């Protein structure tokens, strides 16, 4: 499983359960094409987004929807959504795991890359 | 000063200098519509974006130039780039300052919203 | 002003106003000897903890009191405190700002150290 | 598994590998007293440092030796250690997982906290 994401809640000190993303590869042409897309299950995890052999270089985008996360437990959040993007594979294929952790007003991520 | 960004280098324990980036709002056809840029200071802030007239409500996006920063330093980064993406103003004007922390591997981004 | 502390809310998007924190200088016998402290204002910073000539090299602790900052607000915080400890000054004098970023179940500490 | 740490290194995007902390208890006449101790694996992950049975409830604080991890690695960082300082298990039994993100000049640390 070469990308993983893990969402954390700051506010609760749990698994941010439920969290939509999508993620995006830059084509040739410079758009960003759709590339896979799932939620967080009650782990916080998203797993199974691709493949080894379709994960090719590229840069790739992952769009959290953080704002529906907040809204559905009634708060009004900062972001809109929190966005990592990266360039992928470029020295060989790596496993990238991508962690985020949520607040309101605040948000951080973090890449672990393991080959 | 409605829109501030000051930007923080978590491994040399400074302001991060002459950080560029570039700030968006979303056009009618959902394309980003760029319209203000600068580099941080020696302080590692970036003031004088907007006014107060002109920072109407709709959302905005500031795209800071990380990579750009960690290569002029000789450290490889993950990210492309550190994006933070808001709706301003939905309560009516504010001043919004975004502060930035940055790693080669992480980055946080809060925002601190004053009336 | 040779040591400040900055303290940001990420729950509420704000500075953290009226936090204590006491500071402590580590004895011979490795206790810890209080020696300032203060709380932080509108703006969520603390100066004017020591003078330049009363600092001097050694081990320092920050004891933020993050707990009864949360429990002012109504809200379940998960650390006791949030310290920082740091030797000062093992190159010579340097201006120290301590950032805070504070959630209920998360923090982070940076120093920005200038010369 | 009542009580797990994990660390990573933000500079490199990786587990932070043999990193020692120690974990302490706050007795009944306030002083520190030893709970347990160990190093992270390679996969930056400390587990078994206590049973249901052993971990009560009480005061507990987990010192993290960031120092020598950035020492080894030949960077003179800001803080002396991480600490963890939290009431554990006050309303019953629960699952700890303590998340350090290290830095240089900044560390972040979270708690999940499972039922």
């Amino acid at each position: 499983c070469p990308l993983m994401v893990k969402v954390l809640d700051a506010v609760r000190g749990s698994p941010a359960i439920n969290v939509a993303m999508h993620v995006f590869r830059k084509a040739a042409d410079d758009t960003w094409e759709p590339f896979a897309s799932g939620k967080t299950s009650e782990s916080g995890e998203l797993h199974g987004l691709t493949t080894e052999e379709e994960f090719v270089e590229g840069i790739y985008k992952v769009e959290i929807d953080t704002k529906s996360y907040w809204k559905a437990l009634g708060i009004s959040p900062f972001h809109e959504h929190a966005e990592v993007v990266f360039t992928a594979n470029d020295s060989g294929p790596r496993r990238y795991t991508i962690a985020a952790l949520l607040s309101p007003y605040s948000y951080s991520t973090t890449a672990v890359v393991t080959n």
